[PDB]
């Protein structure tokens, strides 16, 4: 065999690699003519189609050797006279599915596609799917890297594949094919993060005489330099399958662009339609019923009753009545809140490297109806412990008030700042400057000997020096020490490194953020209100739930097959002069 | 030709391309010599000197160059493995950047004197930026876990050694038949063998570089606070055996400076690294005019 692999190799006329597919690979400005000699000797004696049996590269045959060198002619004469399951081609690595259709057009190979397509010796499958499902068109969007020539030849294939497939087979419907995990190409490409494909699927116009019906965006009319366009909105506001919206706002938060992935032509009027039409009305019902509430939970923890333990009979006065009234309304509030937030990890699980970076209101929400829970368990068991958790339910929930502000604009940008300070930079500075309170609480501790004022104390030592952060410290606090030129001189130190060089430079780490998401959080604010949204459509599910259904059911066209084409369209208008 | 370089586009440009072609034209009329090894009196190669003077340019040429041609290709470091699409797998040669008998291209770099100019971004060349992260990830990052570690769990036996100490008559004290003197005891011989320890360990670090004074403080900052801590100490250990109750505004000022040194072990992280470096700077530029 060394004579056959060595002279193939030299040019001149396990793994399992064939001599074809030895010599396609050895092959140096396609000058390896000794293949149509090994393929014409062949023939004279399934050889063709041998592939490596290697779990590596298991499956790899001529068609692919050819395909990856972009050899027109030797794919040609391969086809005239398979999928890849080896572990490189599967999910150092490279990924285009498991077809040779598929390899071509991973590769921009347009040329070679369209010969395989309607190649007349031997036609390949459009609707072919892989191991993992994936058909071609989601090769093609998973293969996006979001650049603009990136993008721009990924749609541009896209757009080809589509149009060829509709014209040899009109009537299979491509895009809704799905893979294994059961995301469709749109699906897909809204949830991984790729906005180009996105923003081209979602408004996609193609003027062709006969194959117009497989498109999104349409024009209703134009008298002037004025045109209203229609949109199709089909799996959009909802569907059978995940809709798009729901996949972009209830994404992990991996996802790169979510917060500026809603400004696609569809989506950032449609999400404002539901705003104004049937939900405005429901987040400000919600928040008067909080405001409600907390007038109940507040005006019931402030009459509290002061004398002997729990649990306290009732008395026969208008007041204890009320209180208790207010009792039973508060804790019936904690329960719902809690079990709210319960059923919502459920139906998340988010991972905890992300449960704090975006889910921080609904973390809040919950964790206040843990206190007034654990309250409701202290208070039966007679104990009067149960104050200092009511306390801070009241508190919590009071200063939780703030979510609400996520519908309005100019307000909805400063309770976003007051998440990202407490995650960011706040707790950064709290591992810095421990170290400096307790490195001198402990100095100062250790310099007194007392061995009334009693500053022999940690705790009121790591206080006393907290005070000189507050500005508002007496230097002159003790007078216990033996050698007050050291203790005068801890104390000017703790103070020049603590109030003016750590406060000082918290200040400007503050700053810096406040510039930072007051310029970026404007599409935050926007994703925000989108989550609350989508739930409050959720909610009332029951009440109109096709009643309140966006779009509206209109005539498109005509399907290849004969019928009609009627689709849920939402209707956009547009004012252009420079066109004419 | 890399001393006459100026860090220029069109002046890096000439100049490696000047080296490129003397280095062909030598090989061409001499394969069998190794031009790049030869040195000059003070030691140093081509390469090793673009790495101590500062020049950028003629390092990241040096570092990646491959030359295609057929036969005189063995004269290159940046090599490639395979390419199957779009994707392609480089090598390097990494000849003598990790370790090597002359001075390596990385220790060089980082012990600079800092008076070399693109010291702070002068590892972004193809091998280095990814030859430290390596050696971070694999044998390094539970070697600066376990150290951080024990400087955490020698400030505990130092503290609650320093602030149970004997509050009456007068230094050195007899020892009593209590489980407390008895581990008030050890927590000192503990203490003061880690203070010898960071001594010497400072001491002996100057002897190696010889820094001038005038990048004293601008260039070891951490390590010169941690030599000043170790002294107060030596000193609270000298004045408290010859019979001084002055000790203890040794031993507090050591406490203290200690506890703030902890900050030192923050050099890892990346959202940290960068709030040690602020307090540095500010004490120096901002905080002395
Ligand atoms: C009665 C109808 C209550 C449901 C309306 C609603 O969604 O409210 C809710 C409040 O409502 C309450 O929690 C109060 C429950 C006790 C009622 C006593 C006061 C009555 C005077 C409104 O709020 P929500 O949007 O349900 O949740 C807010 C927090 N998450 C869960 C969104 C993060
Ligand atoms: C025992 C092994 C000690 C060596 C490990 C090491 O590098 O530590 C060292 C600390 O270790 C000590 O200084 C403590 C010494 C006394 C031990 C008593 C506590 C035991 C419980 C770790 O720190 P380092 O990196 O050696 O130096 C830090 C400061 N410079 C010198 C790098 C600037
Ligand atoms: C940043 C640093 C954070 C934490 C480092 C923890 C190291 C603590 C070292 C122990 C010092 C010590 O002995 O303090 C003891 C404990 O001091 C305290 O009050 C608690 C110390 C925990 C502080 C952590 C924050 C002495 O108090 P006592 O013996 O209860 O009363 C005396 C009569
Ligand atoms: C910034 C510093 C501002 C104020 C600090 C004190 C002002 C310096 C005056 C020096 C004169 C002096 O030593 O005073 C003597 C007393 O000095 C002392 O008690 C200790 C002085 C140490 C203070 C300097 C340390 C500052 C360093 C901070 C970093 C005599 O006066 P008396 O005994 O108070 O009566
Ligand atoms: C993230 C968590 C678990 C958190 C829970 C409590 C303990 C909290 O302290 C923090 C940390 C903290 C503590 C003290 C001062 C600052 C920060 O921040 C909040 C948490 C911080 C707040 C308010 O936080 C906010 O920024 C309001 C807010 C911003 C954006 C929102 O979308 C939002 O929706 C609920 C609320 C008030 C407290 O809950 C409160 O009243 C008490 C007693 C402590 C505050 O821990
Ligand atoms: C540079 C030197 C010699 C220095 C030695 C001492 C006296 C020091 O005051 C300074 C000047 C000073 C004094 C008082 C307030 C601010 C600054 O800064 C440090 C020095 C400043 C500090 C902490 O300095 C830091 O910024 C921490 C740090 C930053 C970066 C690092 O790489 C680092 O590694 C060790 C440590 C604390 C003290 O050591 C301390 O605890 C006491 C009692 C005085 C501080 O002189």
């Amino acid at each position: 065999r060394r004579s056959i692999f060595d002279a193939v190799a030299q040019s001149n006329c396990e793994t399992g690699k064939t001599c074809l597919l030895k010599a396609m690979l050895n092959l140096h400005n396609g000058q390896n003519d000794t293949i149509a000699l090994l393929l014409d000797v062949a023939r004279k004696t399934q050889f063709v189609n041998a592939s490596y049996t290697d779990s590596y590269y298991k499956g790899q045959t001529a068609l692919h050797i050819a395909i990856e060198r972009r050899n027109m002619t030797l794919v040609t004469l391969l086809v005239e006279n398979a999928a890849a399951n080896g572990d490189f081609f599967k999910k150092p690595g490279f990924y285009f599915g498991e077809l040779p259709l598929s390899l071509a057009a991973c590769t921009n190979q347009l040329a070679i596609v369209k010969f395989l397509l309607q190649n007349s010796w031997q036609p390949a499958d459009i609707s072919a799917r892989d191991s993992v499902g994936n058909t071609v068109l989601h090769a093609l969007v998973e293969v996006a890297d979001n650049t603009v020539d990136n993008t721009k030849f990924v749609t541009s294939m896209y757009n080809e594949i589509l149009i060829l497939g509709a014209k040899l087979h009109p009537t299979l419907k491509l895009e809704e094919i799905t893979n294994r995990k059961g995301l469709t190409p749109l699906a897909l490409a809204a949830s991984s993060g790729k906005i180009g494909v996105l923003a081209y699927i979602l408004q996609r116009e193609i003027h062709e005489p006969e194959c117009r019906h497989l498109s999104r965006k349409f024009t209703e009319w134009a008298y002037g330099p004025v045109h209203s366009s229609l949109y199709d909105l089909s799996c959009i506001d909802t569907c059978e399958k995940n809709s798009v919206l729901e996949v972009i706002a209830y994404s992990s938060s991996e996802t790169p662009n979510r917060h500026d992935m809603l400004l696609v032509e569809p989506l950032n009027r449609l999400l404002q339609d539901k705003w104004d039409r049937f939900v405005k009305r429901i987040f400000y019902f919600n928040f008067f019923v909080y405001c409600l509430y907390m007038i109940i939970f507040t005006a019931a923890a402030y009459y509290r009753p002061v004398e002997g333990l729990p649990p306290y009979k009732l008395k026969n006065t208008v007041g204890d009545y009320f209180r208790v009234t207010g009792e039973i309304l508060s804790v019936s509030g904690g329960v719902y809140f809690f079990f709210r937030g319960i059923q919502y990890f459920l139906q998340r699980r988010p991972s905890l490297k992300s449960l704090f970076v975006d889910s921080y209101s609904e973390i809040l929400f919950f964790v206040q109806s843990l206190f007034m829970l654990v309250s409701v368990v202290l208070y039966f068991s007679q104990r009067k412990e149960y104050v200092a958790s009511m306390v801070f339910s009241l508190a919590m929930g009071w200063t939780n008030m703030l979510y609400y502000t996520r519908g309005f604009q100019q307000m909805g940008i400063y309770a976003v700042m007051i998440e990202k300070m407490i995650l960011r930079d706040l707790c950064r500075f709290m591992f810095v400057y421990l170290v400096f309170l307790f490195g001198f609480s402990t100095a100062v501790v250790t310099l007194i000997e007392d061995g009334g004022n009693s500053y022999n104390s940690l705790y009121s030592t790591c206080l006393e020096l907290f005070k000189f952060t507050i500005g508002m410290g007496d230097l002159e606090f003790t007078e216990n020490y033996d050698f007050k030129a050291v203790f005068i001189i801890l104390l000017l130190a703790y103070v020049i490194l603590t109030y003016i060089l750590l406060l000082n430079m918290l200040i400007a780490l503050m700053g810096e953020t406040v510039n930072k998401i007051a310029q970026e959080s404007k599409n935050i604010w926007k994703l925000q209100r989108a989550i609350t949204i989508l739930d409050t459509e959720k909610s009332f599910l029951k009440c109109m739930r096709k009643a309140f259904r966006s779009g509206k059911l209109l005539q498109v066209g005509f399907t290849p097959d004969g019928k009609d084409d009627y689709r849920w369209c939402f209707r956009v208008d547009e004012v252009n002069w420079t066109t004419w």
